[PDB]
């Protein structure tokens, strides 16, 4: 078969070859293309990148943490996933003028946007039951009842909430589509750290589509990844040139071990990645 | 591995839906053929992507954008300019059918114009003084381009979930993202739902135009218009007219000319724009 991974590799090539140079956040530098899209097939496999070891336990735990509606970094850290701890640091929170917020409070990030869109954020402990739009449940509801719907959209980019977030979201919006009882997802990702971020991003949304499919009684179709600003940190070029030399191996398969009724009831234990045989880990730093 | 450029992209999308699309139903009975997820890149470099395989309604494109820019949500303000495309959705019947019986006819709700200029604001009606309210996204986009051209956050939103149930229609165009590269301004549109026969050609012209405008206001050269689709659909009653469109030879895109310097985006007038070398094949009729 033609490996969907090649699209990611192809994209990294194309940026190495045609990308333009810019000044990054803090010192490094970047190579950027604007506008990309790749189609990742979800039928009888899972797009977990094989040319390097992807941190799946990160993927799964963080997704469940979004679904939990959590905005507290420690709730995820308690699971052994540290990716958001930097962002909820005492220092880091102060550096964004969040002096009054408790360590770990990330503001209205994905968990909140997904489960309580439009609600007025207070803090990471507040009860937000019945508050804001529960986009994720409405997406699930609409999928079950109206599979032709052209408006099954979940938004995480909220202009009002931006000054309040500990991290501006990479992922502006998702759109779901049903075709002959297959569920497709398209993510508009406004900023893609191609070396570090994107592989994990692909798995994350691929895993979301598996989950929503599973509860609406459908089959995973395609994940379409669309990028706005797709960048490579100079820092990643060398480890990436080596990665481009690796040959992908068949995608693993994802197992859902019990029938789950609701999106809220999923647990880590319910997911087994089978046959994940990656090439050795690559540590991107920047 | 050369990509197709200009109009062939769109002709290739059409073929793709005709050959590979899947039959789906709609709220009328007509039906569509449908594909999910496409992208095309229309160079705006010394040319303007107004389709040639059929004459496009250029005047309408132009007037509709001017209409968005001044923050109008009254279909009659556009109407009085000789462009009717929003009239139906502002009619007494369409309004009653949406539960807005208290609305004067022509009142569309918080559609593009409101969203671009007064985002986050409380929509009251179409005659209301909104100035000073909501986020002027359009002016912020221009300002950010001028002050941090490298910004990765230059997004204009129109899909507001909270405003959706007050809108005549949910927007086809969810969001725009801008990008500055080397003194060239690019724009990517996420169009959640594309009517490929009737809407898409107009849609492309529309957002290429907005790109040309903002590029001008900020002293940049237009770069690319990247068109990204969610649901790309062809209504069954357009298959035949589109089959005819596919046999036609696309001729080179026209150039767009801006005839004076303009300082603010609000000052553009219809007279500031001129399409040149527009050599389209004849109008093809497609019914909504
Ligand atoms: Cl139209
Ligand atoms: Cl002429
Ligand atoms: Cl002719």
């Amino acid at each position: 078969p033609p490996h969907g991974e090649l699209q990611y590799l192809g994209q990294i090539q194309h940026i190495l070859r045609c990308g333009v140079r810019k000044d990054d956040r803090t010192g490094t530098g970047t190579l950027s293309v604007f506008g990309m899209q790749a189609r990742y097939s979800l039928r009888d496999e899972f797009p977990l990148l094989t040319t390097k070891r992807v941190f799946w336990k990160g993927v799964l735990e963080e997704l469940l943490w979004f679904i939990k509606g959590s905005t507290n970094a420690k709730e995820l850290s308690s699971k052994g996933v540290k990716i958001w701890d930097a962002n909820g640091s005492r220092d880091f929170l102060d550096s964004l003028g969040f002096s009054t917020r408790e360590e770990g409070d990330l503001g209205p990030v994905y968990g909140f946007q997904w489960r309580h869109f439009g609600a007025e954020y207070r803090d990471m402990e507040s009860d937000y039951s019945g508050q804001g739009v529960d986009q994720l449940q409405r997406v699930i509801d609409t999928i079950k009842t109206n599979p032709d719907d052209r408006r099954i959209i979940m938004c995480a980019w909220n202009p009002r909430d931006l000054p309040l977030m500990a991290l501006p979201p990479s992922h502006a919006l998702c759109q779901f589509c049903v075709v002959n009882s297959e569920l497709s997802c398209q993510l508009y990702q406004r900023s893609g750290d191609m070396g570090l971020g994107v592989p994990f991003n692909i798995a994350s949304y691929a895993l979301l589509t598996y989950m929503i499919a599973h509860i609406t009684g459908l089959k995973p179709g395609d994940f379409i990844h669309t990028l706005g600003d797709a960048h490579i940190y100079l820092n990643h070029i060398e480890p990436l040139k080596i990665q481009l030399q690796r040959e992908p191996r068949p995608f693993p398969k994802l197992r859902i071990l019990r029938k789950v009724e609701k999106i809220d009831d999923f647990k880590a234990e319910d997911f087994q990645i089978e046959g994940y045989n990656p090439h050795p880990t690559i540590k991107m730093e920047m």
